[PDB]
């Protein structure tokens, strides 16, 4: 709803791209991590997605890794 | 041309997707749900795009429905 | 690094589309065309691009072209 703090994700390639997301602050990344690969034609055993160096797990939510609105998601490809 | 109105909306999908488009405010909103659909990987009979709550028509116009610049357009999967 | 020139581009195709890249200053553009194909579901021999309009080569970089941060690349499908 309008009243759940919405922070706004840059999740940014080694390819250069730079893409959007918008989720609740206490939602799961494997949210954003599931619709990357599918809109990006990315399969998920073939990247990698870091935080400030550190690997993201499925439950790993942004206010749990202590994001802040507009930080960067990095994306290796393997 | 330079000197048509042109908006920017923004495509927030269910799965916390943002994606950018920008038109001209006559133009008819076919032309970003179809291209919406091809680059991200979706189909249009899955999807669902509306603004405002309300279905967008293929006809319908930026300017028709009565949006302002950085507009977002929600998109619900089927 | 954080001491290179990083340049924030926009590829804007005809259909509307807005997608974002961000790479230094001196690297080539086949970088950000590959990706822009591959991400997007597109084909490098059924898009071309363009800079100010010119066509962009493989190895024109964003200084060469004189590029500016949050410049725009316009994409044409044939």
């Amino acid at each position: 709803t309008e009243n759940n703090d919405h922070i706004n994700l840059k999740v940014a390639g080694q390819d250069g791209s730079v893409v959007q997301f918008k989720i609740k602050r206490h939602t799961p990344l494997s949210k954003l991590m599931k619709a990357y690969c599918e809109r990006q034609g990315l399969s998920m055993r073939q990247i990698r997605f870091r935080f400030d160096g550190q690997p993201i797990n499925e439950t790993d939510t942004p206010a749990q890794l202590e994001m802040e609105d507009e930080d960067t998601i990095d994306v290796f490809q393997q």
